[PDB]
């Protein structure tokens, strides 16, 4: 049993290893030659994956019985190449093509599926533009197809490309982990407990599971996210991400790749998200129970502030090369796991 | 920071991994060519071990920080060598020397401390051998468990945890059973980690050790004591916020431990087809770790021991 991992950056690593625990063989493809997965791979790869012919040629001639694609930078026709029985795609090339086009996936998520997302336009002229402006009102996002906020410059209530947003005020960002395997009975869908996560002060990030909501906007997220998931098929690990302001909830994206916020599972759940997406790949069962309440804060180590971080309560750490690591702490309450991992990540940064 | 693995078996690559998690390259070291820590170590090194002139070589060029016994057949003259001369020992020399002198062990537990075992007698019952052979008087005994001891540095100093009562056994198939929490009386736990604790502390040094009992009720006896992650260790994968591996990865490198318990669990070590793997992973809460040349582990938690072993006993029954 060999699978194939397209991308070698620090998750890579991780679902390299789970990989490797469930008894496979693992090829580590990427571009440059020390990357992360490539030191505990069993095969390392360089090739330029952006590159149809050059890709196209390693996968024929390595022959992997699973290919799975964890960066973005990848050639989505070479992968259509191999899936035109002999390796399974995991995700498929669907999945990967369809959520690398931003304006396809929004244009799949609002108007083929009803799902709701915030208000928003493609533009490609100025005025184009100008009536967006008259007719939404203020504030806007404009954004190239950096993104900078349109807050300023209708007289009767009846009335290459730039995305234009409706600013809708937010409470939670929330990420859905959606797990599509099977299990000994056939297919399995599951979700994780909703992960909340934010911005923190010295530009890292921070998570932390379970995310409460109420019964509706539960519903709806479980609703959402299920619904674009089967939309785009195939085994795998979605990251489908959400908006929530009380009862409403709003899709803004799906990852095929595990995602920063999904750091938090490696102590929150009895399987992390990589031994998940190790089992999707492989097509073996999974459950999605908790542990305990956890948070994460992904940095982007000196002897003596290891030391420190560890000296926090129900702490661990991952290190990983220059300025990557993460701090995790758990606890039985959400509130102090943040406080926990915000003490871990200060005592190391 | 830089630790070096003599041995390079299967619980030497979790190790290993636990160690690169929290930021160290690790050395791995064996005798044969395809050790199972050399495939994810940063530098692997082949080298007979037992032989004091080519261990010590291999030691004096590389210079680790952290100097790791994971393997029994080790030269233990090369290694008080380097106590003697840059490099820190986890475990310590004198616990390596002490724990393979099967004879001085059980005279240090039962002499110099005071430590309760079976009667034994060494002439030149149980008649093993050891020249020597070593007599032992039959004890009637409910549960074999091992205690895991942790030796470690807090951000305040020293350390000094318990695990939980891990309780294991022979079980059918040949596989060695294992599951955490064993319960124990009040008398029987104070006794267990009496002995536990005078063991290790006279060993000393940082380190992870496993103290094997014998209990019937009330009475607790002295086994042995191992400074390597014993099989029925593996429960741990599972069963504990940080496991066995983790737990030794942070004791080497003087980091802070607890030994907080996920839930209860099971696990047998068997001594993998795609169908054996599905159809084993369909138990609930259940888990597996495939190695080697047929080396598996089967683990199940559960709310109770006792779930936890019939799911195990099953994920193993599924993959056998």
């Amino acid at each position: 049993r060999r699978v194939m991992l397209l991308g070698s950056a620090e998750p890579s690593r991780e679902l390299a290893i789970a990989l490797q625990g469930l008894g496979a063989e693992v090829i580590a493809v990427d571009g440059y030659v020390g990357a992360p997965a490539h030191r505990i791979a069993d095969q390392s790869v360089v090739v330029t994956m952006t590159d149809a012919e050059e890709l196209t040629a390693v996968i024929r001639r390595l022959q992997p019985d699973f290919l799975v694609t964890v960066t973005a930078a990848v050639s989505v026709d070479a992968l259509d190449a191999v899936e035109q029985e002999c390796t399974e795609l995991v995700p498929n090339a669907r999945a990967v093509r369809c959520t690398a086009d931003r304006e396809g996936l929004r244009r799949l998520a609002a108007d083929q599926l009803g799902l709701p997302t915030a208000p928003f336009w493609f533009v490609g002229s100025l005025g184009e533009l100008q009536a967006v402006a008259v007719h939404a009102g203020f504030p806007l996002l404009v954004s190239p197809v950096g993104s900078s906020v349109v807050a300023g410059p209708a007289g009767h209530q009846v009335q290459p490309r730039v995305c234009a947003e409706s600013v809708v005020e937010i409470e939670f960002l929330v990420t859905m982990i959606v797990v599509c395997s099977q299990g000994p009975n056939g297919p399995l869908i599951e979700f994780c407990a909703p992960i909340g996560h934010r911005d923190a002060d010295a530009g890292e990030l921070e998570s932390w599971q379970p995310q409460k909501l109420s019964t509706a906007a539960l519903d709806a997220a479980k609703s959402i996210a299920a619904r674009i998931v089967k939309a785009l098929g195939g085994r795998g690990v979605f990251g489908v991400e959400l908006m929530i302001n009380g009862d409403e909830v709003y899709f803004a994206d799906v990852t095929v790749c595990p995602a920063g916020s999904a750091w938090v599972t490696v102590r929150s759940q009895r399987l992390s998200v990589f031994e998940l997406q190790a089992r999707a790949i492989l097509g073996l069962a999974v459950d999605t129970l908790m542990i305990s309440p956890g948070a994460a804060r992904v940095i982007n180590p000196p002897a003596d502030a290891l030391t420190g971080a560890l000296g926090v309560p129900e702490s661990d750490v991952v290190i990983f090369g220059r300025g990557l690591g993460v701090a995790l702490a758990t606890a039985p309450e959400v509130a102090i796991a943040r406080e926990r991992a915000r003490e871990v990540a200060s005592r190391l940064n």
